[PDB]
Order: structure tokens, then C-alpha cells, then sequence
């Protein structure tokens, strides 16, 4: 079963009429593999049924891509004494996140290291 | 105007030679706008200092690459603590991301709401 038509069945299951939703699917979903479309369905399950349930929400806005994203990844084997980042290291990379319309995530890993990851989409 | 030898520099001036470093650049680089560059330069320097920062780091990875990634975005108007920031919530976008080597942010909006991206490369 392809991507789109999963996600579709998710929010046919959880949209209501009380919140004006539209879905934009674009680019190449077909090619997203099993298990990665299966993560994504279980994000997009936690964020419709959230949405939903928010407060006097009246709109729901969900857009799915696949497309071209630039990515920065660091690993290093060393650990923070303060934290996976400084206060205002963390305000920089996720404003800067904010603004490129993207995201970034930074972890002390399971069994050590650190790891970054920072992305955003080519366009807009 | 060539953004793997400029964020080169960036490496060079933190990281060499401090810690045993790869690099691996993949990917049309020279397709990255000038505001995303500069993006990718200030996340990279920050970063990296904050990996010569942790006591007993000897070595960095570095991965830059302009490639697909499944992206899924949804945004609504609602008032109070959308339940994508509780503990839950985020412990499971943390876990699928972690799981799909990707990333996510959610943010309440100043003016009304919640956002939530989360991404992943396809491979
Ligand atoms: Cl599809
Ligand atoms: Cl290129």
C-alpha cells in the first residue's frame, strides 16, 4: 500500500468537519520504503489526533513531501557535562531551523557520543 | 561559488587537530542558496565547537548532503499545551526519528497554534 493512501486512511479515521483541514501530498511518496512510511504514519497518527483534540482549534493544515533537503549530521564520541548543548547554541540551530522551515534534533546517544542533526528544504 | 571548501573552514579553524575528523560531502552542494548556505555554515560551526567542547571526544563524523527526505508537516489553530510537547508526545516523535535517522521539531506559534515537522532521508 503506498504512502499517500496510508496517510489518507489516518486521516479519514481522525479529521472531522469542526476543523477545516487540507492534505497536500507532492513529490515522489511512491518511492518511500515500508518501514520508513510506517514511521511516517505513526508521526502523522500523533499529530492529527493532537490536532484534533487541541483546544478550540478550528484548522489543520498537513503537507507530506518528499523532496530536496540540505542535512548537517555530527557525531562525536564525547558528551556534554552541561547538556547535549549549551542554552544559546540551542536557541541558534532551532531559530535558524524555525526560519529555514526545518528541524533539528541534538541527543546524547543510547550508548554514548553525541549526535546533531539539522535539515531544511532547498525551497522555501 | 562552492559551499564544501567554505565549510571547510569552518572545520579546519575547530576541529584539526583536536579530534580524529571524517567528512563526507554528498549530493548537488552547488545548488544550495545563499541564505540555506549560511544556514548550513553557523549549525556546522556551532556543532562542531560543541563536540571539542565534551572532555573525552577524540573523534567527529561530519555528513553534508543535499538529498530526498520524507517530510510531514501539520499545523492547527488550537489554545493550550498541544499534546505533541507532553512527555508522551515528544517520546514518540523522538523515537521515530531516532528510529528513521531523521529529525522534528514542534513549536507553538506566537500567534496562535502548533506546528509540528518531522523529516527523514529516504536512504
Ligand atoms: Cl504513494
Ligand atoms: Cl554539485
Amino acid at each position: 500500500t503506498g504512502l499517500r493512501h496510508r496517510l489518507d486512511k489516518v486521516i479519514d479515521q481522525l479529521a472531522i468537519p469542526a476543523l477545516h483541514t487540507t492534505v497536500q501530498y507532492t513529490g515522489p511518496l511512491s518511492v518511500v520504503d515500508t518501514v520508513l512510511a510506517n514511521h511516517a504514519e505513526a508521526v502523522l497518527r500523533e499529530a492529527v489526533s493532537n490536532a484534533v483534540r487541541h483546544a478550540n482549534a478550528t484548522s489543520l493544515a498537513i503537507n507530506v513531501s518528499v523532496e530536496d533537503d540540505v542535512r548537517v549530521e555530527v557525531v562525536d564520541d564525547g558528551v556534554g557535562i552541561s547538556g547535549d548543548i549549551t542554552e544559546s547554541g540551542l536557541r541558534n540551530l532551532r531559530q535558524r531551523a524555525d526560519d529555514a522551515g526545518g528541524e533539528f534534533t541534538v541527543e546524547n546517544m543510547p550508548t554514548g557520543g553525541t549526535l546533531l542533526r539539522w535539515s531544511a528544504p532547498l525551497r522555501l
